[PDB]
This record gives C-alpha cells, structure tokens and sequence, in this order.
C-alpha cells in the first residue's frame, strides 16, 4: 500500500529542507519510486499521485528550493528525465496535479517554467517536452487531453525573456514598431504531428474532458482554426453542402413520383420519366450506402463509449440512422413488401432535417441548431415523461368514463386529449357517457394542468438564460466547426499540401548548438497603447 | 396550515385512497356513480407518479416547480 | 430551419399518401403549416397505408416545431 | 428681474465671510427681499429660488458660518421666522432646494438640524416647523407634497442627542434593556391635523410627486398604515367586499331573468318570481345611483387635472362608468327602447371586472391587479395601434382581392384575419378571387408578421422585468392600500374614535418651559446585536 | 432571477432526505446495515483514561494553499 | 432553524490540548495538499429522541432555514 516510500519522501512531505539535505548527504536514493497503491491515481481509493519520485514530489508540493537542491546537489543529482511506472516525468506530474483553479494554476505554471529553465541549463541537449509516457502523450498533449486549460494556456503562449532560454519559448516577438507588435506562435505539435496534436486531442475528446469547449478559445488555436477555415475548408464545406442539396432534391423527386401499383419491385417502362425515376432511385440508394459506410468508419475510428455516443457524435448518428432507414427500405423493396415506403419516408424526413448539420460554418444558424440539439438531448425526456404521465392518466380516466362510444379506446381518447395541446381540443367530442359533470371536470382539469406544465417548462428553461445558453452554444458551435475543419483536412480529396498553414519562419537561428530553428510559426499582430 | 405547503404528496395519495374507497362503497351500494369516483382515483393514480420523480434531480426539480405552482400561484390567477 | 423541417415532413407525408385528395406538395405543406397556427387537423386524410407511420410523422413534426419555437424564444431572450 | 438684490446677497454668493461681516457692520439690511423674477421659481425662465432672504441664501448655499453670524451678530440679528413673498421661511427654502440626491440631501439635512438647534436656543418659545407658507404648508407638509423623500425621511425619524434640544426630536427612545430597545415616533401632523397631514398629502398627490410610491416606505408611515389596517380597516374593507358581492349577485340574477317580450317597461305580474325580479332591479338601480354620486363626490373633492385623471383615480373612473351605463340603461328602459339591454350588459360586465378593485388588501392579488391596470394604461395603446395597422392593411388588401364574394367587406375580412390571432384562422375561408397565389401569400405574410409583432411585444415587456415591475407594482399596491385606509377612516360609518391610534404617551415631559408634552406617539421595537 | 432554480433544487433535496428517512424507518427486513460510516477511534484521549469511539464519517478534501 | 450555529457545531474543530475531545470535526490524516477528516455523526444519524436529520426533515415548515440546513457538508454527504 505504502510500497516504495522512504525517508526522503517523508522529509519532502514535511517540507524540511534540512532533513532532505542530510538524507541526500547520507546516501539516500533520489530516484526511489514510491509505487504503492496510495501513491497511484486509484480513483476508488484515497491517495495522492505525484509521479512517485522525490523530484516530482517536491515539484508537485510547491517546494522550489528542494527541487533546485535535488537537481544539482553535490552528492547524487536527481535525474530530471526520469519516468515513473506510468511513464510520467516531472512535467507530466505537474500537468496531472492541475485542476484549473487560480492558485493551483499559478504555482503549477511557475514550477513548470522553473523546471524547464533548470533542465535547459543543466542539459541543453535534452528536450523534456518531447518525452512521452506509456500512453504516448507529451505534457502538452496530456494537458490538452485532461482539459487542464490553465496549463495548456500557459504553454501555448509561453514566452521566456532571458539569454540562453529563448529556444524554450513558444511565443516570440518578430518585430515591434510603435504600439503595434507582431508575435509568432510556434505551432509545433498543434497543427500536426505523428500521434497527438493539440487540435486532434481536443476535438476528438470523449466529452469527459472538463473544458473541451473552452480550450479552443486560447488565442493561437482560435486564430489558427479561423485561418484554416477561411483559407482551405470554407469552399470545400460549401461544395459538400451543395452536393447534399442535390442529393436530397433527387431523393425527394424520386420518392415523390413512386408508382402506386402494389407488389414491388416495379417493372421499368420504356419511357423517359421512368428512366429518370429509376436513375434517381439508384442515386438515392448509392448515397445511402455512402453514408452507411461513412458512419461505420466513424464509429470504428472513434469507438464511442455508449454515453459519449449521444451527447457527442450526434450528427453522425443521425446520418447513420438515415442510411439505415434507406437500406431497410431497399431490402423491403426487393422483398416484395410495400412496407418499404414506411422506411423510405422516414429516411426522407431525416434527410431533410440533417440539413441542420450544415448550419455550422454560419455562427448564428449554427448556434440555433446547437440549441435544438441540446434541448432534444438534455431536456426532452424529462418534460415528455411528465406530459405523457398527465396525458395517459387523464386519457385512461376519460376512456373509462366513456361507455360503448365511437372513441371508447386508449388510442382515440389519447389523440383527442392530445388535440388540446395543439389548440384543437373539441371539449365536447362525445356524449356516450353518464355523469357529464365528471367528463367536463376531467377535461378542464387536464387543460389547466397541461398549461401549468407548459408554463413551468418555459420558466425552467428560462433559468439557464443568464448568459449560460448563449456562451455555451457559441463555444459548442466553435468546437463543432473545429471538428469539421479537422475532418475536411483528413479527407482533403486531391492530395493537396496547401492545408499546412502559417509558413516556415525562423524564430532565433541560435539553438543551444550552432544550428538554426525553423519551426513553422504563425503570425499575429497586436496593438498595446500602454506599457511603452 | 402546514398541511398543504408540506405533506403535499401524502395528501394526494390519501385522497386517491378516499376516491377508491368511495368507489367501493358505491359499487356495493348498487349505484353506477361508483364509476365517477373510480375514474378520479385513476387519474390521480397516474399523476401521483410524479411523487417518484424525487431521486432524479432534474425531474424532481420540475415536479417541485409544478407542486409550488399549484400551491402558491394558481389561486390568484384562477380567481 | 422552420422551412427545412416543414418541407422535410411535407415530403415524407405526401410520399406516404397514395392517390388522395391532397397528394401534392402544396396541399400537404399548407396542411402541415396549419399546425403552427393552431389549426392542424391531425386526421386530414386516410388515403394511405401504414396509419402508424402517418400519425408518427405528424406527432414528430408537431413536437419538433414546438421545440423550434421554444428555442427561438430562448435565443431571443438571450439578448434581453 | 434682479429687483431687490443688495450687496449682502452678492457677498453671500461669492462666499466672502469678511465682506458679509463688513456689510452687516456698516448697516446692511439683513431682511432685504430679493424678489426679482430671477430669484423666483419661474420654471419657464432661468433663475434660482432660495427664499429671497440673506439668511435663506446662506442656508441654501451650504454656508453654515454665515448663517450663524447672521442669526448671532451684534449689529442686526436676522429674523429666523421671516417669510418671503411666497410665505416660505428658511426651512421651507431648505425643503424647496432638495432634489433627493445624496450630497444635496446630506447638506440640506445638516443645515436643517443646525437651524432648528439655533432657533431653539435663541427662541425657545418659537415653533419654526408650525409656520405655514401662503399655501398653508408646513416644512414637513411641503416636503411630503413635493416628494422630497430624503428630507421627509430625515424629519420623520429625527432624534437630537443633546440637552435642551430633546423637545425638537420626533423619534424618542423609550427604553433599552439589552440589544432590544423601544422607540417612539411623534405622529404629530402625520396621523391627523387641521389642514395637511403627511398621509393625506402623500396619498392624495396629483401623481406628479416624483416619490409618492417610495415615501410610504419610511418606517413610521409603513408601520402606522399596517397598524391602521389590522386594527380598524381590515374588517370594514371585507364587509364592503361582501356587500359588493351581494350587489353583483343580485344584479346578475335580475339581468339574467329579464323578460323577452318587446317594448319595455314591462308589466309587473302578480307572481313571486316577478316580485323578486323587480326587487333585484330596484336594488341594482339603487347601487348604480350610489356609485354615481360617490364618483361625483370623488371628482369634486379631488379635481383631477385630466392627465392625473387616468394614471391615478383609475378604479374611481371604472366604478363611475359602470354607474353611467346603469343610468343610461334606466333611461332607455323607461324610454321604451330595447337598447337598454345594450347598456345593461356592459355595466354587468364592468360590475364583475371591478371586483379586481378589492384585490387590494391581498398583497399578491393586488400586485397582479396593479400589473393589469398599468399594462392597460401604459402599454395597450402602442401595441394595439401597431397591430391594428397591420390587420387593417392586410384586410384591405384581401378584401380588395376578393371579387363579389360572400365576405367582400371590411368587417367580414377583418374578422377572418383577426381569427388568426386567436388560433382559428381558416386560411382558405373563400375562393371568390383570381390569383390564388396572391391571396395565400397575403395571408401567410400577415400570419408571420403578426407572430413577429406578438414576439416583439413579449420581448419589449420582458425588457422591464429586471426587478422593476415587481417592486414598482408592490409599492403601487401599498399606495393603493394607504388610499383605501384613509378613505375608510374618512367614512368611519359609526362616529368611532378608535381610528386615532398609538395612544397618548409622555415623551419627555420637559419642554423649554415647565409644561409636560404628550405627543401621541407610536411604539416600535427594534433589536441591534452590534454597537453595544 | 436565480431564485426559483436554487429554491426548487433545495426543496428537492429536502424531499429526498424525507424519503431516505422514511425508507430507513420502514427497512422491511430487520436490517442493521443502514447504520453507516463505521466505528472509528477519533482521539482516544477522553478526560479520563478511556478511548472514544464515535461512529465517524470520513471525508477527503484537497487544499492547494496553506501548506 | 439557526443555520449559523448548526453549521458551526456540526464541523467544530478545536486545536489545543485538553479540548480535542470537544471537537466534532477531526483530521484523520494529511499527506500533502490532500487530507482526510472525520465528522462525528453523534446525534445526527440516530439517537434516542431528536436526531438532526429527523428534526430538520420533520419540521413544521415554520423553521426558517429547513431548505438550507441540509446544505451543511456532513449532512449533504451523509444523505447522498
Ligand atoms: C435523438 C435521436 C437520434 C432521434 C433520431 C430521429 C428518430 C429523430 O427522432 C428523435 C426522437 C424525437 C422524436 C420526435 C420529436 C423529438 C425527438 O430525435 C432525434 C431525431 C430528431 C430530429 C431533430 O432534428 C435535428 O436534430 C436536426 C439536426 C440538428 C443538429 C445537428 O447537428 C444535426 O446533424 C445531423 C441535425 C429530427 C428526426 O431525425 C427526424 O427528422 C425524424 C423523422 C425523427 C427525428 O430520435
Ligand atoms: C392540491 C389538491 C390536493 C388537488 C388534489 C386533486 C384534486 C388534483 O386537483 C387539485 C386542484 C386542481 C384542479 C385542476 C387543476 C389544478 C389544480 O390540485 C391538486 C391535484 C392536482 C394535481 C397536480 O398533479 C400533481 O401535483 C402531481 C404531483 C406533483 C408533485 C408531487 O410531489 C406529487 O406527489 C403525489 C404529485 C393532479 C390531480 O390530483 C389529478 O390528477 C386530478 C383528477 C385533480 C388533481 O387539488
Ligand atoms: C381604461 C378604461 C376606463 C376602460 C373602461 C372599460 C370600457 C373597460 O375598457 C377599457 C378599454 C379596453 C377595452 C378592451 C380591452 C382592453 C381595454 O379598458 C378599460 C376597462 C378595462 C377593463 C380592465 O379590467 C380592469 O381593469 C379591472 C380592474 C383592475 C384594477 C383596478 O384597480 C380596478 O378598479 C375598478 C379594476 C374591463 C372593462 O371595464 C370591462 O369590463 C368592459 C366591458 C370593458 C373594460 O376602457
Ligand atoms: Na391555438
Ligand atoms: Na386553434
């Protein structure tokens, strides 16, 4: 449980610099791994994860003096690149202990900066941030994956002002004339890399990342996504929208002019209209097959966890279900069952409502579509359950009261009471009962209770309008557009290389060795009228 | 005075029971009016499902809103 | 968005209808628009098979339309 | 224009103490009246009113040293009780210059207190606050009339902690045991007096008083009104409500069973039902006459200015109009015109809606009734104008399009288009036209524009829901209840003296002379857990 | 204005608490497991020489300041 | 409904010798930024006559803070 803990860990925990100094002087092993269950993540038990090492323990506890001693003592220096059983180094541990609170973010940022400076000074040829843990994540990738927006924000626009540490910066100042200055953002492992770019990690999160909506608001990421949109993806997205418009028009035309004789499949007549009809049907089935395979590819690549399946990946599910209805329609069509129509129309309806998928790329319409999606996913079940409880209760009461009437059934009475909700309730739809007072009292009570329900729905949804819905929907729309951008880049359709944006600029030209550093920078201009 | 602002669900269940028992009495009294009682109980029997929305945060909150709407505000506007 | 929903469900319903009195985009679009103004018949035709499909489409259209209007209300309230 | 201005006024204006001292030493007249048009209220011209006297000029300009010198010089002491052409003294002038701002209220309060102390010291037998101006108003009554809530609030709970000034206080501390103490408020010229009590002045304001809603929130007034309600007026108000319920029930019964034969008046048949009917009719006419004379008495006593007529005095107008409809019905009845029914039903409808008058006395119901009243008075005309513009425009277009149809008239087409607002629009109500596309386009445009109008009405009214409507309606309800209390006290119905509340208590018993002062004080218990 | 949401949430919490207490009072099978949180020695130094077991509830917290 | 006094008592911790036993909140251990504390639960979970949970839950509705008293940390966590 406490396996691996030794006196050096105890000394660091108690914040006793003298005891740590004596223990290191007396031959304590500064690389000892406290790999007991207490020192692991272990969400189902109490504990504290810090990287299992004395150096990462000192770093995680905001003890800079002990870190400086351990790294560069006289007897046994600590290995700044050491990895624990998970593969995490000190920087990975510092990312892990972040929780996006103010003081935690401040001290974690400061400790991260100090670790980088000391590592560069002691080991100029060591690139700490390129070291990956057993999951293959760098500290930047780990911060992006875990949603540590504070540490991510610090790293992305990190600028270090001192000699022999410029190469560690990721934000550079290219020039400054007056109040205007032009800065450069590094974008290594953000735009693209071998395994885990920041954009890929954020966009393809599992929806359990706490700040997936907010991480994209960090300046270089938002500007990079807007640039990618305007330069490369806008035209391709509009072309896809146009093609989908043509597909849905052809599907609507083919379905509208279906033959009405029974027993499909139908013989092709030697006439122009039927050649157009069968061509449209073939194109409709082809598009359905295309969306079917696209949905399968998406689900295989992402592997949703059946809870992230719906709160994310919503549009992919809708397109896949549309294709499923299309394929079931084809199977029923060739099975000589008229019921294929029942499938086809559903696909047709879905095929038009999925037009809302393309509202992303338009800020306001995309926000409205996001509101619709989240209302369906979050709020619909609660209100529909309560409304259906009231409807079914009063329908059962009324149909029990009715004796051998025209209605006298759950379906007819439920529909007739539902008509009150749409402003079409008759209120005298039958007289096949005794106790007219009971009938009218039940209907009036149902009407009043239904209006109470709808009024409470309105009030309850108004509780979230205090700046929450607008900003939340806007950020969700931005995330959806980012996902669209990344998918479009992955497809790219013509083996084009212009998707690699921001050009190849020289930051310093003086690395720790005599080589230069071209690092694919992105330029951002800013104006500051104070702090001259 | 605390009878309705608290203990609301207990009253609704008790009133459902009262309608059921009146229905039984009318049934064995050879009065068709028992149906008039029974249907009311039936209606209440379904709306009392809202009692079980507690244990679900959002649904329970919505049911609480309905309860307080009826108890607090309904009489003023209906008058 | 409203016209997208209206046209999609109109196309589905008119496709479902066979040789009816309505049986056209104009008539079905108008008849579904009547739901928005509180005049939707909900049984305006029987010239179809699969009554369950017809009623399911109409109920889904009604619920989605009320969701649209409610979200429109909330979105405009966001700026008040 | 500058008539009456002397060198002393100029010296005070320039804030030159030395020049004022020299001028008074050299025989300047400290009672000179600067009664030029520039120094009067004169809302249509520039100027500055200060009371026309050097003493009130110094007081209004926040120059306490000059006030002390003028009152306590050696050569010619200023007359602290002097009155200007309007009859205003220095205290009236200080009330006049108040505008309910923070700094103005602070310095006016301080100057008022200092002048009272100086007047008591120099003239212990002089009661400055009992001096009335030409309008008959004391400084307290003037503050209440003009809506100077800051000065009124200061005066009503004024307490002066020093010997030989206790008699000037209006708030007195009866006892204090621990954190709990009992205060006594004076009530002189608040509960009742000869000419202008504070309650009468506030309640019967012309609606131009800026703070008539807020002045009643000052502690002694709110407590006194609640006490008056609970002790005296609650039962009488409920009795009046019950009597009005009986009156409306009798009127409804008499109107419901009217005979259907033509040509009134109708012969009384020797049968029980007709005796009850004619008795109910006689009682209905008697009540109408009663409300008619009550309305005339109200309008004669108050004399509304035809702008305050509607924004205030709303319920009195509704009751008077009900009585007018009743009397017109009687005249038509005996004139052998069946049109009397047309009048009677309107009165009947109004007779029931005037039940809302009695929602005062119930906080929430009264607030809701106030919301209804203010929505009708303030907002209805704007939205009705815009809606009627749209309705009439589209009705004229549609009826012009219709050619020799069954509708083919402004009334029928306007009614059919109005039906869309209530969820009953046919949308195919006629086919007597050419250009069906034009007809349907006009109707759809009308529907969409009408929903836009209603939605913008909703948003515009929501624009004022940020704590304004609730608090404003609550304060208006409190004012209405105060008016009801005062009217009930004025009626009093049995020559009862119990309306004089709070009992006759001995506040100090040590006036400037050897007399003891009983001042009819109101007791309030307060608890303070700090400032031991 | 932020009032009805929080008020309804707190009322729901109170209603659930009432449900919990009623369920414990019923308990349906003469079960004793409803007495939770276990018997722990808090201090072990009472005013006399005895130790105190007080049936305590364990809660973990993290504070990144006041080291 | 004296929520202030209730909140003070329920999580009372006294840091001095010879008065530790009076504490109802006790710190079991503290490793680093994380620590584990113990709440007493005496007369809260159960007792002879009037437990805190029974008193709060079965109030007459005249208790001013019956809604808010359950938000005190040990009670909310215990109920969950
Ligand atoms: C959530 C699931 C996947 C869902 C899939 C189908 C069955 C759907 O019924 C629902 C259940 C339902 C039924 C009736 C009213 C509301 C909700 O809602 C959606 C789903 C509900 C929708 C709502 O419309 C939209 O969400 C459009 C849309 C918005 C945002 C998007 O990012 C999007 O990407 C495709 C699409 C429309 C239907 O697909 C449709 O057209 C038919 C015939 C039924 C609707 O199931
Ligand atoms: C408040 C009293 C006890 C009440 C009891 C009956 C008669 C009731 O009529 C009312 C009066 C009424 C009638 C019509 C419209 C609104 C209110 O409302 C409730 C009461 C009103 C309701 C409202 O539904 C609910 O409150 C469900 C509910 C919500 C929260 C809960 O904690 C709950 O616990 C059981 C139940 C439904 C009826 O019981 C019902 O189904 C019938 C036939 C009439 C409703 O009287
Ligand atoms: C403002 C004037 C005096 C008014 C007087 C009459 C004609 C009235 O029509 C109005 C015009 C009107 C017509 C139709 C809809 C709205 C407004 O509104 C009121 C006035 C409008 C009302 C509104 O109902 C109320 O104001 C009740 C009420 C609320 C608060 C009160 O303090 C109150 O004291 C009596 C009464 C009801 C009518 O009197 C009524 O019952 C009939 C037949 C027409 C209404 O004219
Ligand atoms: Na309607
Ligand atoms: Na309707």
């Amino acid at each position: 449980y406490y396996k691996g803990q030794t006196a050096l860990h105890i000394a660091i925990e108690r914040r006793n610099m003298t005891l740590v100094t004596l223990l290191v002087e007396n031959g304590a092993d500064v690389q000892a791994a406290a790999n007991g269950d207490f020192f692991k993540k272990t969400k189902g038990r109490p504990g504290f994860y810090f990287g299992e090492l004395p150096l990462s323990l000192a770093a995680c506890t905001n003890q800079l003096a002990i870190v400086k001693f351990l790294l560069q003592n006289s007897w046994q220096p600590a290995d700044i690149s050491a990895r624990d059983s998970v593969g995490n180094t000190v920087l990975h541990a510092l990312v892990e202990v972040a929780d996006n609170t103010v003081d935690n973010t401040k001290f974690v940022t400061s400790m991260y900066n100090e670790i980088l400076i000391l590592g560069a000074k002691l080991h100029p040829t060591l690139k700490l941030e390129e070291i990956t843990n057993r999951k293959g994540l760098t500290p930047l990738a780990l911060a992006a994956s875990s949603g540590k927006i504070g540490v991510l924000a610090y790293i992305l626009q990190r600028e270090i002002h001192e000699p022999e540490c410029r190469h560690l910066s990721r934000k550079f100042t290219e020039w400054a004339y007056g109040p205007v200055h032009s800065s450069l953002y590094d974008l290594s492992c953000i735009d693209t890399c071998e395994k885990n770019s920041v954009l890929e990690v954020i966009a393809y999160s599992s929806s359990e990342t706490p700040n997936r909506h907010d991480m994209l608001l960090v300046e270089p990421l938002n500007r990079l996504l807007q640039d990618k949109w305007d330069r490369f993806v806008k035209r391709i997205f509009y072309f896809n929208f146009f093609v989908y418009c043509l597909y849905m028009i052809i599907f609507t035309a083919a379905a509208y002019y279906r033959p009405v004789e029974g027993l499909p499949p139908y013989k092709l007549k030697n006439t122009v209209g039927d050649y157009f009809r069968v061509t449209g049907e073939i194109l409709s089935v082809s598009g359905g097959v295309y969306f079917f395979f696209r949905g399968i590819q998406y689900f295989l690549q992402r592997r949703p966890s059946l809870k992230s399946l719906f709160v994310d990946s919503y549009s992919e599910i809708l397109f896949f279900v549309q294709s499923l209805f299309m394929l079931v329609s084809v199977v029923l069509y060739f099975s000589q069952r008229k019921e294929y129509v029942a499938s086809m129309v559903f696909s047709l309806a879905m095929g038009w409502t999925n037009m809302l998928y393309y509202t992303r790329g338009f800020q306001q319409m995309g926000i409205y579509a996001v509101m619709i999606e989240k209302m369906i996913l979050r709020d619909l079940c609660r209100f529909m359950f309560v409304y259906l409880v009231f409807l079914f209760g009063f329908s059962t009461a009324v149909v029990t009261l009715i004796e051998d009437g025209k209605y006298n059934s759950l379906y007819s009475t439920c529909l007739e009471l539902f008509k009150f909700t749409i402003g079409m309730g008759d209120l005298e739809f039958t007289e096949n009962y005794d106790f007219k007072a009971v009938f009218i009292i039940l209907l009036l009570a149902y009407v009043i209770l239904t209006y109470i329900l709808l009024l409470n729905m309105l009030i309850a949804l108004m509780g979230e309008t205090v700046n929450k819905i607008a900003q939340e929907s806007k950020n969700i729309w931005k995330l959806q557009r980012a996902i669209t951008i990344l998918d479009t880049e992955k497809s790219f359709l013509k083996c084009m290389r212009k998707a690699f944006r921001s050009g190849k600029l020289l930051q310093v030209g003086f690395t720790p060795d005599g080589k230069d550093d071209y690092r694919w920078c992105f330029r951002v201009d800013e104006v500051n009228w104070t702090t001259w």
